[PDB]
């Protein structure tokens, strides 16, 4: 055989993996196993938009296919599929939540490094969506890498699918955008940086910093920092009650991130500030968070790449049927060894 198994390993970004050893050169690898791969259309439709993307980025803070198992069966027999991606020992929620050190120089570190692929995964317009410290894998020799790109799309989505109009079920609760969580109508890039902020603030005090209860418990969390939203914010919520509930609460000001985090880095809590704003727009992009003084000592513009050309989401908004999504999975496993020899 081509590889040997090691044994079945925990993972941040894709759960339960097996960690395994090429035969021939001894390398290292994760091999995961997608069962009953064509049974549900929504699993199928994940797969195929996971397999699409990965396959297109090609950076070293992104999670790359090493090798996907060809089927070694007839079609119809093939109902499972193997990819090899790149071993990755632990992830950030992990090394966040436990006795390992964790100083502002790890804090900085790993916050370039996640931003690095963010700026590559946003030249190419795509959206994660879902950045948590649980996708940003971790392995031995301190590589970040972003994965589990599920909830990821472009500046462009179908009507077709619920979450379209459900934006508050989008992604994980603690980490959800403002513009998610009250259908704000501008869905960009700035969807991560929301995230980015949520996840810089865990690392600066080893816990999470919007933990909210259920829906409105999270919205309280936000204002309890961040004070009450703009008139502006308010006239684009679209659902009536969250919109009233805003209006009932007393106006609030911003809590100072000095106050919120104290005796914090400088630099730290001044790229923070630029991330976590209620509106999209105001923002600071992944570039240039690239370009603040707090990521000076790692910052060099001509190793942080662009991606071109962009991704198309195109292929996802199609309404196809499971046989024909397996039809496409098996395109994709072909193309993936047309491409290599
Ligand atoms: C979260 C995880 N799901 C998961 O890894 N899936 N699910 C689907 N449909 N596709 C994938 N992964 C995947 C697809 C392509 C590539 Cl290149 C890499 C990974 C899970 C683990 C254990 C139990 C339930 C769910």
């Amino acid at each position: 055989d081509e590889y040997e198994i090691i044994e079945t390993i925990g993972n941040g970004a894709y759960g339960v993996v097996s960690s395994a050893r090429r035969r021939l050169t001894g390398q290292q690898v994760a091999i995961k196993k997608i069962p009953n791969a064509f049974d549900v259309v929504t699993n199928a439709k994940r797969t195929l938009r996971e397999l699409k993307i990965l396959k297109h980025f090609k950076h070293d803070n992104i999670i790359a296919i090493k090798d996907i198992l060809r089927p070694t069966v007839p079609y119809g027999e093939f109902k499972s599929v193997y990819v090899v991606l790149d071993l990755m020992e632990s992830d950030l929620h992990q090394i966040i939540h436990s006795s390992q050190p964790l100083t502002l120089e790890h804090v900085r570190y790993f916050l370039y490094q996640l931003l690095r692929g963010l700026k590559y995964m946003h030249s190419a317009q795509v959206i994660h969506r879902d950045l948590k410290p649980s996708n940003l894998l971790v392995n031995e020799n301190c590589e970040l890498k972003i994965g589990d790109f599920g909830m990821a799309r472009g500046l462009c989505t179908s009507p077709a699918e619920h979450q379209y109009f459900m934006t508050e079920y989008v992604a994980t609760r603690w980490y959800r955008a403002p513009e998610l969580m009250l259908s704000l109508h501008e869905y960009t890039q700035a969807i991560d940086l929301w995230s980015v902020g949520c996840i810089f603030g865990e690392m600066l005090a080893r816990r999470q910093l919007f933990p909210g209860k259920n829906y409105v418990h999270q919205l309280q969390l936000i204002m309890m920092v961040l004070g009450t939203p703009s008139p502006a914010v308010i006239q684009a919520v679209g659902a009536e009650r969250v919109r009233a509930y805003i209006q009932s609460l007393p106006p609030r000001q911003p809590v100072p991130w000095e106050t919120v985090y104290p005796g914090a880095d400088r630099q730290a809590l001044s790229l923070l500030g630029r991330m976590l704003r209620f509106e999209p727009s105001a923002r600071i992009s992944a570039a240039a968070a690239l370009r603040h003084p707090f990521l000076a000592k790692y910052h060099d513009p001509d190793d942080e790449p662009d991606c071109a050309p962009p991704f198309d989401f195109a292929f996802d908004r199609e309404a196809l049927t499971r046989e024909r999504i397996k039809e496409a999975i098996v395109a994709e496993i072909e193309d993936f060894h047309a491409r290599r020899e």
